[PDB]
């Protein structure tokens, strides 16, 4: 319709306010706050600064471009907004590669979640995909290279109204490969194996520590008594100075009330040991326990480090079919009491481990699990609006002529909107929510 290009051109000025609006949040609280300047962070600025040159210098120009139905800017520009256009692809694709690659060497290595790369040496990476961006974009565009042979295209170039990106079938598959397709194959593949090393990461610690919570302060339980890090029950005396006494006892050191991680896993791994010979000494527990797998052995475990021995030694009817391997037969027992009812979230999860056998249960749980959880999103989301471009451009050089114009601009359009659904997805993480809300005032 006639009214209908003013209305559409309304829709496009909010998506070019979503776009800059929204990676300028995430720039400025990377820069302004302390909290959040991490060696991943910083590859994050350079993501959101290749997403705000979209939103300032291609986003508003090929809006534009539609509206009127031609350029509006001369040929010198023409040539210099697809140079940055192809620019800010190429260099997000690189940088959600290299944090797919700096997740895996910091999931693997001995100090888990802590990038091997320094500060000084992270700002090289990201200057290093910049150059290589520079190299492969805007050089074969200035340096005429993707021109195609055919008068069609040659009317475009002539033309001072035309725009429309007319290539060749040698720079089509280039471009390609090259700018999109390889770091696609090395960011699926090296990242699917970081998903892997977080299920491989899960344990009998790791699945208390979700269930019970790990408090590095002495607390008084849900009992009375003193209780520090995963369920470990310090003292049962009402006086808080006896709990101290015994905390330096199990440790070795001088606590004076807060302990670490590592001394908390140390204490859990000796609270096993007697969580488990308290359940061979038991007369029930005792043949239930022998019928169960490593999986299913943990799930036992962490009944009895929330009640006791004698607690899950009541379960008459729910034991009577664990030992004898029926899963789902049981799983309807243990949702049918007490424990159920004061903690449905936790026993939800113990129940289902009971039923499979596996840690599904505890997928993306943990802290650190749901933060590579947020990073998956970001390269799932560039994969998903980019891709169904990509994929159609190909079609272009072994069929010439059989994808619409409107279906080109369409599929390329996707990948635009893209560049503001960052900050967005952003919003997730605990730790950028604060930094957002005191930035805006809320
Ligand atoms: S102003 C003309 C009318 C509107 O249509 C458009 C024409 C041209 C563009 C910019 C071209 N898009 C580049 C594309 O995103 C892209 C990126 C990266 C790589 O490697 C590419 N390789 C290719 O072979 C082809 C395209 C590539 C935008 C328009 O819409 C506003
Ligand atoms: C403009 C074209 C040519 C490319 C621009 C690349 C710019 C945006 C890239 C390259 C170097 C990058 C910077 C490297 C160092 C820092 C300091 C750090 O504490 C926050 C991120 C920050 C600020 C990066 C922001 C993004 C950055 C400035």
């Amino acid at each position: 319709d006639e009214v209908w290009v003013v209305g559409m051109g309304i829709v496009m000025s909010l998506i070019v306010l979503a776009i800059v609006f929204g990676n300028v949040l995430v720039i400025t609280a990377i820069a302004k706050f302390e909290r959040l300047q991490t060696v991943t962070n910083y590859f994050i600025t350079s993501l959101a600064c290749a997403d705000l040159v979209m939103g300032l210098a291609v986003v508003p120009f090929g809006a534009a471009c539609i509206l009127m139905k031609m350029w509006t800017f001369g040929n010198f520009w023409c040539e210099f907004w697809t140079s940055i256009d192809v620019l800010c692809v190429t260099a997000s694709i690189e940088t959600l590669c290299v944090i797919a690659v700096d997740r895996y060497f910091a999931i693997t290595s001995p100090f888990k979640y802590q990038s091997l790369l320094t500060k000084n040496k992270a700002r090289v990476i990201i200057l290093m995909v910049w150059i290589v961006s520079g190299l492969t974009s805007f050089l074969p565009i200035q340096m005429h290279w993707y021109r195609a042979t055919h008068q069609e295209a040659i009317n475009c170039y002539a033309e001072e109204t035309c725009c429309d990106f007319f290539t060749n079938q040698a720079y089509a598959i280039a471009s390609s490969i090259v700018s999109f397709y390889v770091p696609l194959v090395i960011m699926v593949f090296v990242y699917s194996r970081v998903f892997q090393e977080a299920k491989r990461q899960l344990n009998i610690f790791e699945m208390l520590r979700i269930d019970e919570g790990l408090r590095l302060k002495i607390y008084k339980d849900t009992e009375g008594y003193y209780t520090i890090g995963i369920g470990h029950l310090l003292t049962k005396s009402p006086s808080l100075n006896a709990a101290k006494s015994e905390l330096d006892k199990a440790i070795g050191r001088n606590t004076n009330g807060v302990i670490t991680k590592d001394e908390a896993e140390k204490l859990f791994n000796q609270d096993v040991d007697a969580a488990v010979r308290g359940i061979l000494r038991n007369a029930k527990l005792k043949p239930v326990y022998d019928s169960l797998d490593a999986v299913r052995r943990a799930a036992l475990i962490n009944m009895v480090f929330q009640m006791g021995e004698t607690g899950v030694a009541g379960f008459t009817n729910s034991l009577r079919m664990l030992q004898q391997k029926r899963w789902d037969e049981a799983a309807v027992n243990l949702a049918k009491s007490r424990w159920y009812n004061q903690t449905p979230n936790r026993a939800k999860r113990v129940i289902t481990t009971f039923r499979t056998g596996t840690w599904d249960a505890y997928k993306f749980c943990l802290k650190e699990h749901k933060a590579l959880k947020t990073l998956g999103i970001i390269m799932g989301t560039f994969t998903l609006c980019w891709l169904p471009f990509f994929i159609v451009n190909i079609v272009h050089v072994i069929q010439d002529n059989l994808i619409r114009k409107e279906v080109y601009i369409l599929l390329n359009w996707i990948g635009y909107v893209n560049s503001g659904f960052n900050p967005l997805i952003y919003c997730r993480s605990p730790d950028f929510r604060i930094a957002f809300q005191e930035l805006l005032c809320l």
